[PDB]
């Protein structure tokens, strides 16, 4: 897409080098805001093929409150298995805390089911936000949530939501986050009867690993195609009943499939 | 400032008109992102004066932990008294959060002690977070943090910070919001031998309140003056221990203050 690749060209122009966590060693922005008009069309990316089975099982999967990798195995979906216990747990992650975030006196709060009583009873409150970032459970994850904070916006009759994203894998990660985001507003709008408005993407640490280098300019030579169009078949009864097959993505041509190691 | 005016410009062309939350009606946009070099000056705007005491008092009362307004007034600062209870209480709010987050397992989380650990032993870490959206204790406060969440970033010797704010009032607020983190930069980065580098705003719902009209159009018809230098006089034992009267803000020369009534 125009706004991924001029995202990644910035990294290979402005960022500095930096080490990290895992060894692997960086070149970092700090702070980047891109925004997709979701009427424009479904913002995943076609300078590669991104793998969609993944891309929506781990949606499902969030909004399910699970945070086990046994139900992306039932479907065929790796792409947590390297932060798993021998289990298959990963703490209290993503879907844990947009369902079930623990109060320091005994309760837990569903801020996804909060999210639609707002929408459809206070669409202009300027609270509509859910966390990921529990700094009391923190240490008890395989990993602190990337994309750790959003916020939804309504005017004219149409659903926004920006997301602030604390670290982002731009090759790798980036690509799903986006599609991931954008999947959950089409479903909300249509749950609470909105069209779809802005998917608004925010950054902090935004880096393309060493080792991706080859991998990015290889994309960068690529000519983005059309954006493929996202149709939603059913209506279910609520944000918790999607099932796979209730979404089709029509008109997606990619060009190929990129590998790249993932940093662990 | 350039950027706070073009932003300002900005609403007042692209917003639209939306109910809020007091009645009051605002023109709103959503997302939005400003950059500021901190060395090219403390961005404390300049076309309309701003009243440092209450800017300064806040911090400091935020970096206590305090969330009863009996500081403030000790201190003459009286930016907080239409929210608290009669014994001057706000609930759980900003300062509790950074100093003193609960947990569910009953222990409490200081994250500047936290973030101090983590600049001092792990500057390259993408995890240097604040955040004040304590999920479970929202209802316990007078109003939800508007400057929710943010993070420290270090590279090359120079202490950045990216703030998000979901809940901008564009005339009030922004001015005091700005000036407050270049703040605790210039502090962080002192108790941390770093250099100061960019602080990075990003906004939600960004927005001008319906009677700031004419107050906006007469701040839009001043010219920008050079920006002031922040100056620290002694270097505290740490990032508690500041106190007023080490801060001296040189070169300040703003166009007269603005009154505009307050949305309660
Ligand atoms: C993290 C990730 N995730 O855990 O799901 C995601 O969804 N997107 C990412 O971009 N992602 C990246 C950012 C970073 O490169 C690593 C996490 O490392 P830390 O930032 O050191 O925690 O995964
Ligand atoms: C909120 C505020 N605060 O409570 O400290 C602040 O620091 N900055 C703000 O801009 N501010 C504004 C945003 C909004 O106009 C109101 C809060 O209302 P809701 O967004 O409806 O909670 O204060």
């Amino acid at each position: 897409m125009k706004q991924y690749l001029e995202l990644m060209q910035k990294v290979l122009d402005e960022g500095t080098q930096k080490n990290d966590r895992t060894g692997t060693g960086t070149l970092s922005i700090f702070g980047h805001q891109m925004r997709f008009n979701l009427q424009d069309g479904f913002p995943l990316v076609t300078t590669k093929r991104c793998h969609l089975r993944s891309i929506i099982h781990e949606l499902l999967w969030f909004l399910q409150g699970d945070t086990n990798i046994a139900y992306l195995h039932e479907n065929n979906v790796t792409i947590w298995d390297e932060w798993a216990d021998e289990n298959g747990d990963l703490g209290p992650v993503y879907g844990k805390q947009w369902r079930a975030w623990p109060t320091p006196d005994g309760r837990h709060i569903d801020q996804i089911t909060t999210v639609l009583n707002q929408l459809k009873n206070d669409p202009d409150s300027r609270r509509i936000i859910v966390s990921a970032w529990n700094v009391g459970e923190l240490d008890k994850m395989a990993l602190a949530p990337c994309h750790a904070f959003f916020q939804f916006y309504v005017a004219d009759g149409k659903l926004s939501c920006q997301l602030y994203q604390r670290s982002c894998d731009v090759f790798l990660g980036l690509p799903f986050n986006i599609a991931s985001y954008a999947l959950l507003v089409h479903m909300m709008a249509q749950q609470c009867d909105l069209e779809v408005g802005d998917f608004v993407w925010t950054g902090g640490d935004t880096h393309l690993y060493s080792n991706h280098m080859d991998q990015t300019h290889l994309q960068l030579s690529r000519e983005p195609r059309p954006l493929p169009k996202l149709i939603i078949k059913r209506k279910p009864e609520s944000i918790f009943d999607y099932r796979f097959e209730d979404f089709e993505i029509e008109g997606y041509d990619p060009h190929p499939g990129i590998k790249a190691p993932v940093a662990i």
